[PDB]
């Protein structure tokens, strides 16, 4: 057993090491989604610009558990990474809404990993979810859940113009 | 009765303590509408950060005429700040026609007020309405009248493309 | 219902609209006590800028508490902002008085604002609260108690040299 | 009893008094612990530096403690500073193993003051607990515990080699 | 079938596939032994940062192979990411000397897909193959060969002397 | 016995060993009087900064008395720290005769300290006393006389506003 272990039960251990392994997932899903937009076939620039800046993101959520799970004196224990649902996206809106509901699962997984590091009165672990996780995933579900409200707005997805102008007026800056 | 007094009535006391009630609704109606569009079912940015600054800009006439009872002698009295008509405002374009009125609204007021004033010989108060008031009235609605004019012709609030489009080429940069 | 909405109690959303009103309230009271000492027979202009200072600081409170209800789902409903308890404040030691009542009063409308979103298991909306409003309120609380006393030791409110130097001295420079 | 007290209990109160006492302590452990790296007959420039860092940074906890306690409306009571229970370090690598030990003993002391802050539902001292101390704690024990793995990898405390070129290649630039 | 497609066999497009999910492994397998070398009993910064680098660097070469994918026409897919074969990497020398037969592995891999692009006479692919992997590789296993060799002479793996010199010396400066 | 050892007698070593301990006794009285005026019902915060800055200074001056002993060859040996006789100031022209009162104890400690170093025919431990301690001692007299003499002069501790005063135009710039 380590020496820098303190108050940090096996539970939560491996709950880190499943959460690392849904960040990766994450990741791997907005990857995905980024290159389909890339295809000559559907061709939004900003929208793969959009979701590849997201697996990036994602990415460095997986990195920050991992620092985490060393500095708490946990073990880290990788997993496969499995496949995104799809291959093929179908659409700017569809690609927003597998995005919310991405979102909303991994704040779920956060807030079980809240629950039970409160429950396992490890208080450095619950203010660490609190302060780099849990509004990150308010942020980006209320950012995913206005994008889709106005792809829907606009005609999507049964309307090209519109996919096209959200993707030049919305995602061209921020 | 205060040493700084003159050529001041008190029914001009009494219509300034109305008209600061006024501006303060005003306010708060604006930050009503403001938050509206911040709505993750609506999601207009632009709207959203329009209606707030008008909110700030109605908070700072109504400081203005507190300044100004201050200064002529008179005294403030402060009343309860009655709440919007409305907790869902429907659209941008509906928002725009309730600043309109609004708008209209307290433009008659701040005309009885120059009235009033120029019937009490008070030129200094009435100079006051004019120069702070009355032109900035007269802008608010030639503006909110070319912008509720622009949404009809673009097809709001049917068509839900118009409003997002007026949000990022009209209210995108002034 | 709407869909970014998780993990958000229906109590805990009416008492976010509670606590925006109790904000805009306390905004209201400052600027009422702002404008008193603007008075020609009170004359303090830095207790005046004191005063205005903590209600702009109230204003983007309230702010923050709405935008916090649109981030987690939930639906603003605005009411009335009642008038405060005086329109004559006495002096500077009974403004600062009143204004330390006052952000206690906040204080232990927030702290059982938490109580509340630690019991429905709400943790963002618990260090949320944490990170923006608790140790502001300590804060506000330390600093109105330290003048108090200063007032009073001076020799506030019987003494108008005391007040005259506090405000010279103490709110003339921060 | 102080006008600014509220929801401050008298456990919680004589709690960060006996908090108080214990970083005034390790402040005076790691100061011994300096300035027996500065002895001619150990000569460890970086090993001196490295706990002197140390020393002002838990004065610094101290203080911060002292703050919070008159900010909460609390009395601050300060007791004797009992000696380090060693005049001799033997060792870099013994005095980085007493180091880690003491840090441990602190975390476990703060890990116990949240625990009570949050029964006594005081969650403004909880999150103070959580913002400057925890994660503090969390830190500094793996940085002792990474030195500790280091200089046993090299030979310590058994090659005065190793000791010295710790000290000039790992606490020699930070 | 897509409109860019010119030249382009379905090996080649099966192959690129392969290779995507080969080099996503790489980024996987570093990744683990990065954090490996960041666990409290391994403590090697640099070894750390470096694997954590070369993680980042595959990455992009799996990106670069998804754009060309899309270029050329094909149409990307996505599979599993397996794990390292690996939890724990042993110590310095053994993490280099699994990242020499990785390389090596992945060029194999590499010429065979150049084999594949030169016999289906797809001179685009070879060159893209020859400018932006093949080098690439040369490179990275000439470099890991010589990191094998020095650690090999200092003494590594069973001088912990030497691991950590190793770090100090030849990866904190690149 | 050490190596660096020349002319310098254990009657001295005592001496700085028992000097070490009251300079950090004077620091903790210091810290001690410092937050005393930092309490919501005292505020002074200049005074608080002017006791805080001393307290900080009594630590350097223990610390160069630490570096003396290691660079004349004897051993430091430290003992507890003991609290200051008073947890309430009562004021702070109190605060300033105990400072007065303590400067001296620590002026007649030093003072035999060079007697003792004059007679043991230490010529190097007798300058240094000179060069750093013993004018330090004169001017930090002759300073708390200076402000002890104002607030009395004032009206000190009768007068409230006397305090008030001296804090903002005396402690105020320097
Ligand atoms: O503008 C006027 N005063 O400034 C005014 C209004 C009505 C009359 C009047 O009585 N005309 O016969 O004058
Ligand atoms: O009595 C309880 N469960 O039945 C209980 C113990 C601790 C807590 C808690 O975490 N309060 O904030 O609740
Ligand atoms: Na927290
Ligand atoms: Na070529
Ligand atoms: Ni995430
Ligand atoms: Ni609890
Ligand atoms: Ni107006
Ligand atoms: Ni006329
Ligand atoms: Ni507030
Ligand atoms: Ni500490
Ligand atoms: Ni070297
Ligand atoms: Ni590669
Ligand atoms: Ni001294």
């Amino acid at each position: 057993t380590s020496q820098v272990r303190q108050n940090y039960h096996q539970d939560s251990e491996a709950a880190i090491n499943r959460q690392i392994n849904l960040e990766l997932y994450a990741s791997y899903v907005y990857l995905s989604m980024s290159y389909y937009f890339d295809r000559d076939d559907v061709a939004l620039k900003n929208f793969a610009k959009y979701f590849l800046h997201q697996s990036h993101e994602e990415r460095e959520h997986a990195e920050k558990l991992m620092k985490l799970q060393n500095q708490r004196g946990g073990r880290i224990f990788l997993q496969d990474i499995q496949k995104p649902d799809e291959d093929d996206w179908e659409s700017g809106l569809n690609a927003m809404e597998a995005a919310l509901h991405l979102e909303k699962n991994v704040n779920q997984s956060l807030l079980e990993l809240h629950k039970l590091a409160h429950d396992k009165n490890d208080p450095h672990l619950a203010d660490f979810i609190e302060t780099h996780y849990l509004n990150e995933q308010v942020k980006a579900i209320k950012e995913l859940g206005d994008h889709v409200t106005n792809l829907r707005k606009m005609g999507a997805p049964e309307s090209g113009l519109a996919e096209y102008l959200f993707d030049k007026h919305t995602l061209g800056d921020s």
